[PDB]
């Protein structure tokens, strides 16, 4: 007989938690993990005590003013920070005795944060709109907002510049250049710092007030976001699920979870909230969340056994020192390599650059 | 023939209302609902006097607010709530020969705010312009405006998260976190508590102020909005006939009517009037219009007759209380099987 | 064996820095060059000690304002000077057979503002949020913002147009259109002097308050940017790795490094920071990335080789002086040249001539 | 590059280069897993 015939429709699998990764997928299996992260900026969760952390969990805790061009020390809390973390995927293949291999590549996403709604509770104790006689709204969240996300096959890649080189970061508790090079800030960290780069290797730690996603030159992740600054500027928001972004690269890939790894990373300033008290702001971040879309591809092996067994050959020998054949001395004075064969040049140390002219 | 026929367009049936639905549609009959929300955000519609409900309605009322960090208690009609509604369709045609059936899905809506004029009226007593020799104009709305809405095939699915966890809110006469989680707030809800976590069932009820569409790992609503924060930010909006939106889904479904209802919601914070007089400041709504388009969609049933009956038999049937017949004090003392 | 085959990409044949370059590419091989241009609007570099330079640096100094409507003369370093570089790529083969050659073709650019994150400290000493009790935030950068950039296989071509024609630029240390133009600025300066008009020949020299990107009627630049005028106005800026653009010109071309120099070229200024102190107002800026992608092209050889090889082996002959054998007093009465072989004409003084395309019988000398 | 004033711009070669990178192409090989992985040593 002839039945009527519902559209097709991609078929569930399995649905659940992380563990239905561990299903045997198949290959045009397709996964869709869908998490999020609590923005956090200054005040860390732990005390759970809304007295003792006075609950200003998702807010920069006070909001330490510096006291004079010589002396600026932030104070941690004071400062929104990036948050990430890594999905870890479950690994697809075994044929490292051929080459091709099979590994976790996403390729759209759907983001979004919330709370925007949050932001209309204007009671409480802020400074308010009367100031005078103490009326009218307690004041809402205004100011510099931001909002920055990204989504990559290994973790994002930094760079660091900054407003004043002679901050005051306590290098306890928190990534700085410093933390990262030893050496303190310079003026060059006050702008391009080609030096001060970093990862994302810790998290809730980089303060946003420092690090960038760095266009290294190479890059497996997708970020974005957006600076509006202000002292009293309006918040803006996009409550919707609708349409998804694309991870997809330029040649139609997208990240590949090199490790195993999915990483996502994002930052939501909101502006601050401003105490009814003295002016002490301290801005608020909302979570965001992610909805990867992520599938199985095919790719030459990355691993050289090589290596691993060639680790075992720089054992069959101890660790030498000796002078320099790499650095900014290397006594290397000069390397050429040949592999073809050419009729005779002329002058074949050619000046290949005009100029030399 | 000789007579130019002239365009064809699709062939109305019947206009009418919720009625007309009844008469056999057929298997591609389109189906248009136009039907609106009205901003419940503050003060309801029941005191019908201007004198006694001062005729708030649709304002919030007053905006009450708080002692300071200790305490910061709302108050039931400061608090703009979720608005929403349910269209009820009819049940449609099947083949269990082919465990097929048929339901209502919806495609694309048109819906549009209106009442943006009335943000024109500059009398009346507001703070005015020019206060020292309360002269001007009686200052018109402004502040933060939230618009949000969806259409879904079943109740929408929100997640909360709050300011301040501590906020007082009257658990009675509202939706709260605390009103669904039995328990009290925690810095975890303050930023996304998964727990808290809830459906729409009731409405002019879950405030705004604390549900969020959530973005529930699989949904059958299409909701979008946006906030626009601040003070004294201008207010801005959309006057049109024009332009339609689409509720289809990533494969072209959009929702489908799980129970036969369409479901509506939205909010619609315009921002405040403020009184001249003391800083009283609460906000005001606008309704909004849904001209929704739906479809006669077939679909695997995805279940087995057997326990569908079951449910259906087992939710029919009360639940009782009984006397042991299983346990380890089964008043059953035995049981044989025998075949033949 | 049959493992599978994965999805073909490009393959990258080296990556590191310029010398890759100096690898022989090929024809279609690509290039892509991530470099970056600091932000260098008045507090230049060399003071590195952040005391002695107070690193102001990539800030404008103070703001030396104007005794009045007489006398305006601007610090050197209350002035926002454009940014810029040149890139120095290989040379590319000929053929002189078919007199073409191939040269370097930019193509599109990803490029990007960094640091739009520094603009949240709010400690530190700027006009607190809060001025009374001396409280707030330490109020972030506002004011007016510019950002433009252009890329180029020449320098940027400019016109300036300033304000106010009697402003007191230096002499010294900034390329005024004074610097380039002798004679001191006029009204027509203020607004659209055609005459006005310099070369990027330096860097963080001329300063973007005088000097702007100048339509030449012709241009080897793709530039852009926006103003954003203000007091108060807030800052913006975007985050992202995802887009590209079209150096791409209209015919499908882009811009061609003539001198495989490469040119990069833009500003950024995100406003003033404010002094807790008084109001000293001095602006900020940023730095920007560049990812260039160029390929090779071929092009049909503009100038004849002829002309320059003999154009040089002639300039090589002594030098002469003596007699005016052209000019305005040519010792020449005449000049006349045959090839053929008409039979006798009648009137012999007839004179003869070609022009614009046709050659004739001159008109009968009696018009 | 007469015709072509002589500049005087940012360091694009030298030592302080502003040049983050660079890299050529010709061909087209297949995915790669990870492109940069090889001659490791601290
Ligand atoms: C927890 C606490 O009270 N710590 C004291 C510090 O005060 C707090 O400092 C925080 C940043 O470190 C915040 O700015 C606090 O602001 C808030 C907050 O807790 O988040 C803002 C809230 O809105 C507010 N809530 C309300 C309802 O008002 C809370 C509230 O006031 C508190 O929770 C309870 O009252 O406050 C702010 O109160 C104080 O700043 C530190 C000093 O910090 C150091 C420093 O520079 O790191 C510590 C050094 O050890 C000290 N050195 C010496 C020799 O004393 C220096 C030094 O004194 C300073 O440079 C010059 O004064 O200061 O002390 C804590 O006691
Ligand atoms: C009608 C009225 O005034 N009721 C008292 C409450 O005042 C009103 O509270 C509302 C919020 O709950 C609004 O903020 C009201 O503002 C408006 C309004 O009525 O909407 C704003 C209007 O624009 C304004 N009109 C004009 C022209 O200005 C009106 C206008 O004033 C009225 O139309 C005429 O009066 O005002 C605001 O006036 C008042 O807030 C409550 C006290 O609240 C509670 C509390 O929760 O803290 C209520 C508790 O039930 C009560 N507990 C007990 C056991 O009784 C406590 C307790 O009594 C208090 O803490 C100590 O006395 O107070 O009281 C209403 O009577
Ligand atoms: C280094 C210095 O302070 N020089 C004096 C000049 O004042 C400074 O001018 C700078 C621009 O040249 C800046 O605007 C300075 O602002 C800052 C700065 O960054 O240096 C802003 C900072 O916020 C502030 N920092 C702090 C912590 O407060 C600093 C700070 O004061 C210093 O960094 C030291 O702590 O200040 C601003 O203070 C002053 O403007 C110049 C005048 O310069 C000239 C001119 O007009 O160009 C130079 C001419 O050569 C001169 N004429 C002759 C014949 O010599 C004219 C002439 O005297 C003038 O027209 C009549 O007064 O002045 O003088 C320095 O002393």
């Amino acid at each position: 007989k002839a039945c009527p015939r519902p559209a097709p429709v991609p078929k569930l699998l399995i649905k659940g938690g992380m563990e239905v990764l561990d299903l045997v997928t198949g290959p045009d299996s397709v996964t869709e993990i869908e998490a999020f992260l609590n923005p956090r900026m200054g005040q860390p969760p732990t005390p759970e005590s809304l007295t003792e952390g006075g609950q200003y969990y998702g807010w920069s805790r006070g909001i330490n003013l510096a006291t004079s061009d010589t002396e600026d020390s932030p104070g941690n809390n004071t400062l929104p920070t990036w948050s990430m973390a890594k999905l870890q995927l479950p690994m697809l293949n075994e044929d490292l005795t051929c080459d091709t291999l099979q590994m976790w590549e996403a390729v759209s996403v759907k983001t979004e944060v919330v709370g925007s709604g949050s932001l209309l509770d204007v009671h409480g104790f802020n400074k308010p709109t009367d100031t005078v006689n103490t009326k009218g709204i307690s004041t809402p969240v205004e100011g510099s907002q931001y909002h920055v996300f990204a989504v990559g096959g290994e973790p994002l890649d930094l760079q660091g510049l900054v407003t004043d080189a002679r901050t005051k970061y306590k290098e306890e508790g928190v990534v700085t250049i410093k933390t990262i090079t030893k050496k303190d800030m310079v003026n060059k960290d006050q702008v391009l710092n080609p030096i001060s780069k970093a990862k994302l290797d810790k998290d809730g730690m980089y303060p946003v007030e420092i690090w960038h996603p760095d266009p290294a030159k190479n890059e497996n992740t997708r970020y974005f976001g957006n600076y509006t600054g202000g002292t009293t500027t309006p918040p803006v928001l996009q409550f919707t699920n609708t349409l998804t972004t694309v991870l997809l690269d330029e040649n139609g890939v997208g990240p590949l979870c090199k490790g195993e790894g999915l990483y996502l990373s994002c930052v939501d300033i909101m502006g601050w909230r401003v105490t009814r008290n003295y002016d002490v702001h301290h801005w608020r971040g909302l979570p965001r969340y992610f909805k990867i879309t992520l599938r199985k591809r095919w790719v030459k092996n990355p691993y050289p056994m090589a290596s691993l067994i060639s680790s075992l050959f720089n054992n069959m020998l101890p660790q030498v020192q000796g002078q320099p054949m790499e650095g900014e001395n290397t006594q290397v004075e000069e390397v050429r390599v040949y592999d073809g064969t050419e009729p005779v040049p002329g002058d074949p140390d050619m000046t290949r650059y005009v100029d030399r002219f």
